[PDB]
DNA sequence: ATATATATATATATATATATATATATATATATATATATATATATATATATATATATATAT
DNA sequence: ATATATATATATATATATATATATATATATATATATATATATATATATATATATATATAT
């Protein structure tokens, strides 16, 4: 669509004015903010209660009086903390629910983008090509449905893996050195990693498609159809099928629980090795050693 | 390291004043520049020869004339390119070398960030939950050296193989849906197009 | 028996002087955002007293 | 067993005190645009030096 050219400079003159992560990049406080509140959430994203989340903010102000450039209260952090987490809750970058605090995508893009300035992992590097090369090579192999090539393929796959096998079982086997193994410690922290970073998008996908419902139902002062056509079908009356349907498949791989206890135990091995602790610091090496359980907990 | 939460503010408010990404966002033109920007390197990437990086910027131009909100003057839009694409030059978001343009990383990272506000392609699918899997199951094997656990893993492969194509050759064919051609597509192309961003 | 070394004339390259347009740097004025402060009202929590409903005991 | 006394708790009214929300004013700070001034680059005409090419004169 090659309107998008004239298109472009309103959507960022919108974006630019309304949508909370560039709100928070143009004050004259983002970097306070930003670091408060990586810190808060540095350590679980579960969501936070919100007393300990008053407790932690209130004790990383204290901590951060050193910029009491800006006034920050020496008198009562608590109260300082009661103020800053709602103000944080009425521009959207926090969202509190069930009692407990969240960052909705809106502060998840603007995290990601700070952390990207200095030092961020790199890409380009061994691994990643290697990973690409072997996706395409698999990509290819499933659309075309013709089954004599795909007989063809799976023969010259499992002969060039007979020749890895018999040198295997000789000792010719060879292993990463130390710096691969950095490189790809790395690189598979950077694909898995960023799988967490959808769901609090799909919930604001959900929450706009019931809107966009209810304003409907209530237009509709006259009408029936577009209410019995949804009530008497079973299917998901809140169907979105632009997140929800991709989201969905997602969870037909999470409970295919078999391959994830193999996953499990495979990152349970890696994080064991030498190298781990110099690929990734201290807070890498927790958030990836959770990362089933903080998966399915969300 | 513990120290990193006190190291943290420092680093940051250093970044907000002199990072060219950042202080880019900051100003009240951005989304304009952003537009210009992603318009010239849009739809080739190898470089811009410097005069055809005027002709584009300056058609550009023309098309935002009607922005009164910006000052955004007629008299001589080639001069105006002439102006502002060194304007942005001394600001460090592009650097000409060898009679070519290129963004430097700190554009290369905010591009990165607008484009990404609304539409970014999804990495919470079932590919990148397969991609992964695959990634560490390789990874572990290549890590533990025992010879022993590698031709055990190497044998269980090759047999969980010619279980498939025992299978493929019976005519039990299985191919993706459009529903998931699609995911598996965006996903590959999530994958390659960053290789490019180092 | 051959070109070679020279003068003559031509053509081009280089420097000087001046006109004109554009870029760079500095300084002032304006608009935007933030922060504080003021002022008001609302909302919340706690203390005391009163009135109602419920729970348990003794007699019927 | 049903209905009657005697505690116990619950619910409402009234009042005090604190914190939050809202609205507005003003101050201050910051970013951007405009105005002014001076230096740099390009073009034209003229003069001067160097090189190139051609014409006769030469001990090879």
């Amino acid at each position: 669509m090659e309107e998008n050219t004239r298109q472009r400079t309103e959507n960022y003159i919108s974006a630019k004015n309304q949508h909370p992560a560039w709100i928070l990049l143009a004050t004259r406080r983002a970097p306070l903010v930003l670091s408060c509140l990586k810190t808060l959430f540095e350590k679980s994203h579960d969501g936070i209660p919100l007393e300990e989340a008053i407790q932690s903010l209130s004790s990383i102000l204290i901590e951060h009086v050193s910029q009491e450039q800006y006034d920050i209260n020496q008198d009562n952090p608590f109260l300082q903390a009661s103020r800053e987490l709602r103000e944080w809750i009425k521009r959207r970058l926090i969202v509190e629910r069930d009692g407990r605090i969240f960052a909705t995508d809106a502060l998840e893009v603007a995290i990601t983008f700070v952390e990207s300035l200095d030092n961020r992992f790199m890409t380009s590097t061994a691994s990643r090509l290697s990973t690409v090369q072997r996706e395409i090579e698999n990509l290819e192999t499933r659309l075309n449905p013709n089954p004599a090539n795909r007989v063809a393929t799976l023969r010259r796959r499992i002969s060039e893996l007979e020749r890895e096998l018999q040198e295997a079982e000789a000792g010719h086997i060879e292993v990463l050195e130390t710096h691969q193994a950095v490189e790809h410690i790395r690189d598979v922290y950077n694909l898995a990693s960023s799988l967490r970073a959808d769901f609090r998008r799909v919930e604001d996908s959900w929450r706009e498609a019931d809107r966009a419902l209810r304003q409907s139902i209530i237009g509709e002062q006259y009408h029936r159809g577009d209410i019995v056509e949804r009530l008497l079908n079973d299917q998901d009356a809140l169907l979105n099928t632009p997140e929800g349907r991709v989201f969905d498949s997602f969870q037909q791989q999470l409970r295919q629980s078999s391959e994830l206890k193999a996953m499990s135990e495979r990152l349970r091995v890696i994080l064991s090795h030498p190298s781990a602790s110099d690929a990734l610091n201290r807070l890498q090496r927790h958030d990836l050693r959770w990362l089933v359980k903080r998966l399915v907990d969300e």
